[PDB]
């Protein structure tokens, strides 16, 4: 349909100006639809980003939620959602570009919509941890919350370091290895 | 300062105004100047923004640099880190705004100047790591740019959250477990 033709597009030119400078019309143009078909399905501009936010990394969470429930250890369970973010990012330079850059923004509104969307990210970080510790896998006493800021942080500075090194080394192999930092922190 | 007296008053109306809507005119009537007394220091509302960042940041490293000699290990450097990292942005609510959310310009051309002037703070954790690496005290086979992503976005994203929540809570006093989550990570025992 011509609302995910809208979607691919947009990721397309908020990627390549960033989403301050993107116009609806360029996004029409790329998605080879008219100016008025862009709001046929979409109210504005943030409208675009919000959904396109929705359904690329909302798309993630739910098939996420899913997945996650075959992995029995709380670490495999981290171990998939890792990997699989940075093969969703790893398949689309700009996908990776916007997820990134565009998660934080300054109007209030805009932000909190998104954060809306992040937020399952996060349910899912706290209901791996929370399990763990009943499990016995994870540190007792763990403040779950700060937990998920240092999951939720390291994989966010990976993506972003990849992101601003043009996307350039495999970011997908890397995935073992910020797992093992997470589990077992720096100390020998 | 004039230079120093436009670089505060850019903080405040950029925390205020969001990047975009900052421009030259607003920072003047904020710094109480004109507006050619800022264009004979900066550029434009870009070189505005980069210099403050540079600005703050050089700040933050020369004191870093003076504490951290004083720390032997390197537990105890990131412990130095953390808590200066925190209590600089608690510290002054504006500037937390403008480090979290108005620095973090999606263009990429902008995006890369601002990016150039955090290389100065990574280096900082690659040398905590490598020094204790070289004594013993650091993991065997721990990868030092991972490693320093991690350590940067789980202090940056505890920063984040608190911003998020208003700066209402005690970012302070978060610093110890930061630190242990990072030292010892998720796993039991
Ligand atoms: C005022 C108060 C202050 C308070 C503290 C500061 C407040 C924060 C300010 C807000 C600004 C933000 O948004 S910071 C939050 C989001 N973070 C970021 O935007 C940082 C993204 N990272 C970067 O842009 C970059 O890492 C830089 C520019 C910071 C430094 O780049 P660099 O010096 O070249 O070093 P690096 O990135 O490691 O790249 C070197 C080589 O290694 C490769 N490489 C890099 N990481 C890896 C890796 N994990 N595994 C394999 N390879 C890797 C790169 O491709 C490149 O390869 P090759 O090319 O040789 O093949």
């Amino acid at each position: 349909p011509k609302y995910m033709q809208i979607i691919d597009a947009a990721v397309e030119v908020i990627a390549e100006n960033g989403y301050h400078q993107s116009q609806v019309s360029k996004i029409a143009k790329q998605a080879g639809v008219a100016d008025g078909t862009i709001y046929l399905y979409f109210k504005n501009k943030e409208d675009i980003l919000i959904s396109l936010f929705k359904e690329k990394m909302g798309q993630f969470i739910e098939r996420m939620e899913e997945d996650i429930k075959e992995k029995a250890t709380a670490k495999e369970k981290l171990a998939l959602v890792i990997s699989k973010h940075f093969s969703l990012l790893a398949g689309d330079h700009n996908l990776a570009i916007v997820t990134q850059l565009e998660l934080r923004q300054s109007n209030l509104e805009l932000r909190q919509k998104i954060n809306e969307i992040l937020k399952g990210y996060l349910n899912i970080l706290d209901g791996i941890l929370t399990e763990g510790i009943q499990s016995g896998e994870i540190k007792e006493g763990l403040d779950v919350r700060l937990a998920r800021q240092m999951i939720f942080g390291t994989i966010d500075e990976t993506v972003t370091t990849w992101v601003m090194n043009d996307q350039k080394y495999d970011l997908v192999a890397l995935s073992n290895s910020v797992l093992e930092l997470l589990v077992s922190g720096i100390h020998n």
